């Protein structure tokens, strides 16, 4: 089935990257992990994101603001000694910060509310000129060590869900507009070329993008991009061990940035870039579809068209390197990250390099294919086929008629599916160790790559056909190019005059 | 001042001084600067061992505890230790084992200690903290093995003669908590040496309380535990702790009493393990930057090793927490190691006794000479200066004798001058967060002065001229020369431009 015609130098729209613009990651004082800092290297060995977005600026473990007590007075202190390091760590790797301020200093507090295993407080300021006070220093020691030029390039987003209760006292929407004004006008009046914005809502309340946009408009609070996040995790079930979930078709995300856009146009701000600032299927860092092949194959048409919509939409997260919810108890656990410890790579990694293949130019696009022409003559392409249900419809079939100028082609193709790079599988018939031993990682190593198979195909009448079949949870990617044969340059080449039946 | 001396020996100079070295929390053993530092260290001195607080505290989350049904059964989480030690391993060193703090869900109290809120109480229920430390040991000997984990020591506590580190100091209390962990680790694998009972100066009743408890009934003990420092009652300030300090022959005089002490008790043979060690016992006391308590301390690592089996110097990096985040690269940490690996003087000092051989040559209060196997001489000389109103500088004459025509000697010398970032960190302006460039600059300058020189040999000796300034040490190494210039032919400095 899935025919497909390519017409010769015919295009559709443009493939951009934004999709590699930014990702997530644990909080920010897990940046001073070994284990964080060889992930995130590791990650950036290969696909080259931009931004790097994390909870957790101001939580006590980075230690950014502390009170001296002099006589009878309190006064702040500004330590920069753990901050200095981490952001030190992304630029030498490559990455900026996508600033997220938040959460709240327990010093600073107005209650004992607090998110997560490592309890952040989400209550507002008790004193919002200490809270602009503070956001002023913080920005302008960023100048002072790293100059404006590059700090103007930094964004930064005010909080984080405040739409939700477990995110911000009573989800209070008149606090978070004032907590969002003293901030930026803090920042801006650090250095007015600085990018900000929000409000960083969940899915759900899209009511208060037009709310934020619409109070920023009337009393000229600035804002130069909007902020959301999109997960399709249906209620969960519990466990102390797993959080359990099912999830919408992935449909259901493109939908909503399409949504968020067109909330956006009808703004007073019609150019508010957009940046999702985190996706997911499942939301939980306990969830172990994020560990499956599944669910490389059910966000890769989120790579293929998000673009479309968002300028930005990053994959929370990077890595396992997480505490949201308490250490890890396994090595496979539902982790958000790309990268599982000891750097082993998940399925959904491996579908992230597949789209460093894609040029601009779009040949063609469907719900479960994407062909690009990059500059250099060649031909690319990404398919998935993810299949939630154990009914449904398990495979996906392709013949496609790519029209090519040269007489012999070459083709590379990586595949991933239940097969290959699945080492969660790997893992479960090894008995599902916790805590592996280094010969046990190592063979997990060995197993989480693609599958990768070359051919060589002298071609019909101007034109190559594909043909390939997609098991479950597939991903895969093909390179078609042109072969200058030189075999002719070797004097006297005779294969069969080798021993092996040649 | 004067000294000489002919081929005879003195006494044998162990490598005691490299056993083992304090660090912060093992939690703390995650963060890439420790890893970074700890390597850094390792390239320069072969220590052995490491102790580190924490191991049980809930940061590195071994304890946990899930809700099935009703009831409330354990869970032991390895996550982060199995990375912590495979570190340790990978880098060539392994943990003096201190077990603690309490896991906060086993804790029968409130009490805290540090910055980081480590338990100070009992368990609630014996049986269950049984349960945690045979499970543990027993998961280090499936992931390391035997042969490997029981050359690991384990020390049990910290200091629990003070209130801060086990609330009310119950001495019985104690003995209860050495008696139950030391079998269970003994029932997973009875070769695994463990001791005690790790208290601090001024309790040494406590000792042979300790000792005599354990030779009384049952519990076995391979080796004993203190701590060793000489820091006055202190000064306190929101950015500050500044202490005075008694010369360094009190905690030397501290070794020799409790050696005795163990020589008078039922183990006279038993092995003695200071595994603290500085002169002030605060983070955040500017002492130990500078060149004095390199000086100050250099003779620790001179005779020390005739008392005590080990001597570890809190710590080796100043990648700590118990006293807040530093706010200051300089900060008065207990770091050999300041951030961005940037040695302080003490550091250049341990390494200096890299140098040594075995063989005594002569020793007093502030120089050691020995002979190398390779029969060549080194000495480390030391010049504390503890007020400005004393003898600042200290002055040597060494004869000695050499069976070689043409020898060659490199020093290398730290003091005030040379070798003190501190200093230079002072003329920058105290900068709390340094710039690139100004870390570089500290890197540049914190190293020591080395120096070499070439000369004849006459009548069978040398002797070596040098004054210490205030706050010194410096290194010697004599060796011999075999000159190769002859094999140059037509060699002849004299036509090289440049008044050669």
């Amino acid at each position: 089935m899935n025919h497909i015609k390519i017409e010769k130098g015919k295009y559709v729209g443009v493939f951009p990257d934004n999709w590699k613009f930014c990702v997530g990651s644990g909080r920010i004082g897990l940046a001073l992990q070994k284990e964080y800092i060889d992930a995130l290297s590791f990650v950036k060995r290969h696909i080259d994101f931009k931004y790097l977005r994390a909870h957790g600026l101001l939580h006590d473990d980075v230690g950014i603001y502390r009170e001296d007590i002099v006589d009878g007075k309190t006064i702040p202190f500004y330590n920069f000694t753990y901050i200095d390091r981490i952001y030190d760590s992304f630029l030498e790797i490559g990455i900026r910060p996508f600033v997220e301020i938040g959460f709240m200093p327990s010093k600073l507090a107005s209650g004992d509310q607090t998110v997560f295993y490592w309890r952040g407080n989400v209550t507002p300021p008790k004193d919002y000129k200490e809270w602009e006070k503070l956001i002023k220093n913080v920005v302008k020691h960023f100048i002072d060590r790293y100059g404006e030029k590059e700090v103007t390039q930094w964004p930064f987003e005010i909080w984080n869900e405040p739409n939700l209760t477990v995110f911000w006292k009573d989800a209070n929407q008149a606090e978070y507009f004032k907590l969002y004004e003293v901030t930026v006008k803090a920042i801006k009046e650090v250095n007015e070329n600085i990018k900000v914005g929000g409000p960083a809502i969940c899915g759900g309340s899209d009511y208060w993008i037009t709310d934020f946009l619409n109070f920023c408009y009337k009393n000229n609070v600035p804002v130069d991009f909007l902020t959301r996040h999109a997960y399709t995790g249906k209620p969960p079930i519990y466990t102390p061990h797993f959080v359990y979930q099912d999830v919408h078709p992935i449909e259901y995300m493109l939908n909503e940035f399409k949504t968020v856009r067109e909330m956006v146009k009808n703004s007073p701000f019609p150019n508010l870039p957009i940046h999702i600032t985190e996706f997911n299927s499942s939301y939980h860092p306990l969830c172990p579809i994020h560990d499956t092949p599944f669910n490389a194959a059910y966000l890769a048409r989120v790579l293929s068209e998000g673009g479309d919509y968002v300028d930005s939409f990053s994959y929370w997260t990077f890595s396992d390197v997480f505490e949201e919810a308490d250490v890890p108890r396994s090595l496979f656990h539902g982790g958000f990250g790309l990268v599982a410890f000891h750097n082993i790579p998940k399925p959904v990694f491996h579908m992230f390099t597949f789209f460093n293949a894609m040029g601009e130019k779009i040949l063609y696009r469907d719900d479960h294919i994407l062909i690009t022409e990059r500059e250099d003559k060649s031909v690319a392409l990404i398919a998935w086929n993810e299949v939630m249900t154990k009914e449904e419809n398990q495979e996906r079939k392709y013949r496609i008629e790519i029209p090519v100028d040269y007489k012999e082609v070459f083709i590379k193709q990586k595949l991933i599916d239940e097969e290959y790079g699945n080492p969660w599988r790997t893992w479960i018939q090894m008995g599902r160790p916790r805590f592996p031993s280094k010969k046990q990682i190592e063979t997990l190593r060995e197993v989480a790559t693609p599958k990768v198979t070359t051919f060589r195909k002298t071609v019909e009448n101007g034109h190559i056909t594909l043909e390939f079949t997609l098991g479950k949870n597939a991903v895969t990617l093909f390179e078609i190019s042109k072969v200058i044969d030189e075999s002719h340059t070797y004097i006297g080449l005779d294969d069969s005059k080798i021993p092996g039946g040649y």
